[PDB]
Formats: structure tokens, C-alpha cells, sequence
């Protein structure tokens, strides 16, 4: 039977919002089953809680935000990448101020802190959302699709007019049954680019943006003294963003994803159109692990 998931240990971690440049402390707590994942503003009298679902989501324009009233929870997308990454269903995240601490620009330090602490199988059937039918959402040029799939596989391409690619369009897929999230995908960083110092400026927005937890581009150049992580990182970060934005369904998904230039915004209308479609999913669990079409790394 595959269980539900939760933390073993709590998990404490200080960093600084990435948009707000805020100081925050932040920590996890086991919750019980069918809690999901439930942020929590500890800085607020009273404590202000915003479950980590799409209905939530307010803002999309660097970053999801989770919106209850005029209080937010900014840049949810990577710590989300790496509890989805490691199959936890049910967690209470403590932020003492309005935005998730970058850390490194990835999912890295998430994940470390996470397995360092261990995870807790729960006596409950983990609840699985399956693709029954393709989904697809547009805007432009830029595209979204949820496709049936015996698995958990995640494609994504995009085109910058951005001299750094030195022409290319960048491209990568992965299989979650072959591939290790950990290895391949949590470490890929956020990055940005000067050519936007301005419109950003004018956003207050990237405050706490730089080469410690970020890639910078400058033309042809990104900044940081030591380079990339990965080859294709940039693009294998929009494959993070994309699992912490779609792990806001509240379960995890039996199905593939393919993103063409998709950011926060149109992976969000992806996950409405598809709840609001019910005859393209069904929810699903699996009594005998042995014969599930996904799997997961040993608690
Ligand atoms: C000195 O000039 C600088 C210019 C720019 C920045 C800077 C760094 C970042 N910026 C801006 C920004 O908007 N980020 C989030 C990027 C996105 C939205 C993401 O990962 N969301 O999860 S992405 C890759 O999906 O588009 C990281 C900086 F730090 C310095
Ligand atoms: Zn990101």
C-alpha cells in the first residue's frame, strides 16, 4: 500500500525572500493525514493559514503567491517542488514574514533539510490525481498540457531571444520512475537578467536577488564566478517550478506535463481548468505498491 507521508523531525531554516529581500525563519512541522500542506504566517495575531492548494494562488507574476485577504505567502513554487520531489502529503510550514526564503535559488537545500530530518509513513492510502484526458491551456505563444500517462514524466521547452543561449532553444524532459528528482532537477537555480534592473525596480520586486541564490545574465554572460549547475540548468528549473506550481492540486499526479514557455500563471490555469474538467481525472490509490506505476525513495 503506498502511504501517505509526512516529516519524521521538524525543520528550522533562516534565509531572505527573494522579492521582498525580508529575513524569515522558517519551519515545518509533521502534520496528520489528509492535512496537505497548510503555510502558516506566525508573524500575524492572529496566526494566518493558507493551504497550499490552487484555489489559493493570487498573484503570478514572479513567483506564485497564496493570497487569504490583503495577506500573502510569495514564492511558494520551490519549497513545493521539493515536498512533491519527496512525496510528502501532509506538512504545516512556519514563515515569520510574507515570502518562503530563496536559500540557493533551488529545491537543494529544501530537500537536504528535509531527508536530513526523515520522512513518517501514516496509516492512510496515499490519494493520487490521474489524467484521464489531454488538458491544454494557451496564451500566445505560450502553451500547457496535461497528457495520460502510466507514470510521472514532466517535458518542457522554451525560446529566449536572449544572446546567453548562444542561439539554442532550450529543451529537457524527465521520467520520476526512471530519474531522481534529487540529482537531476533540485539543484537547477532561479535566474534573471540585467536587461530587466528597470521594470523590476519598478515592480519592487527581486530585493533580495543575487548571485548567492540566483543565476545572473548580463548578455553574454552569467555573473556568477563558478557557472551552472547542469548544462540545460535554466530550463531544468522551469521543470522545478512547474512540480512545485502543479503540487498545489493537493495530490500528486499520475500523468505527464509538457510546458512551452508556461510560467506560474498559465501552469495555475492548468491546474483550474483540469479540476473544473472532472471528466478528464479521477482520484486513485494503490493497495500493493508493487504494481503502482510510480514509486518512492525508502522513508
Ligand atoms: C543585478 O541584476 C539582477 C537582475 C535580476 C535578478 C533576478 C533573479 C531572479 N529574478 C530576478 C526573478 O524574477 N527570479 C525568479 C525567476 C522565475 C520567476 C522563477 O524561478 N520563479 O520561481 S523564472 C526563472 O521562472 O522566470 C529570480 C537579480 F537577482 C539580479
Ligand atoms: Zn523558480
Amino acid at each position: 500500500m503506498i502511504k501517505q507521508r509526512t516529516l519524521k523531525n521538524i525543520i528550522r531554516a533562516t534565509g531572505v525572500g527573494l522579492h521582498s529581500g525580508e529575513k524569515v525563519y522558517l519551519t515545518l512541522k509533521p502534520a496528520p493525514v489528509d492535512t496537505g500542506i497548510v503555510f502558516s504566517r506566525t508573524d500575524l495575531d492572529p496566526v494566518v493559514e493558507i493551504p497550499a492548494r490552487a484555489e489559493n494562488v493570487g498573484e503570478t507574476t514572479m513567483s506564485t503567491t497564496l493570497v487569504k485577504g490583503d495577506v500573502k505567502v510569495d514564492t511558494v513554487e520551490h519549497l513545493l517542488s521539493a515536498m512533491a520531489g519527496l512525496g510528502i502529503d501532509n506538512a504545516y510550514v512556519e514563515l515569520s514574514a510574507s515570502e518562503v526564503p530563496i536559500m540557493d535559488g533551488s529545491a537543494g537545500p529544501f530537500v537536504f533539510l528535509i531527508q536530513s530530518a526523515g520522512l513518517q509513513e501514516q496509516e492512510a492510502a496515499k490519494k493520487f490525481i490521474r489524467i484521464k484526458r489531454e488538458v491544454s491551456v494557451e496564451e500566445g505563444d505560450k502553451r500547457a498540457v496535461f497528457v495520460p500517462f502510466d507514470g510521472f514524466k514532466v517535458s518542457f521547452e522554451i525560446d529566449f531571444d536572449h544572446p546567453v543561449f548562444r542561439g539554442r532553444t532550450q529543451q529537457a524532459s524527465v521520467d520520476f520512475s526512471s530519474t531522481s528528482f534529487v540529482k537531476e532537477v533540485s539543484r537547477a537555480r532561479t535566474f534573471g537578467f540585467m536587461r530587466d534592473i528597470e521594470y523590476l525596480r519598478s515592480q519592487n520586486l527581486a530585493l533580495g536577488g543575487s548571485v548567492e541564490n540566483a543565476i545572473v545574465v548580463d548578455e553574454n554572460r552569467v555573473l556568477n564566478e563558478d557557472g551552472l549547475r547542469y548544462e540545460d540548468e535554466f530550463v531544468k528549473h522551469k521543470i522545478l517550478d512547474a512540480i512545485g506550481d502543479l503540487y498545489l492540486l493537493g495530490n500528486s499526479l499520475i500523468g505527464e506535463f509538457r510546458g512551452f514557455k508556461s510560467g506560474h500563471a498559465l501552469n495555475n490555469q492548468l491546474l483550474r481548468t483540469l479540476i473544473a474538467d472532472k471528466d478528464a481525472w479521477e482520484v486513485v490509490t494503490f493497495e500493493d505498491a508493487r504494481t503502482a506505476p510510480i514509486s518512492y525513495m525508502r522513508p
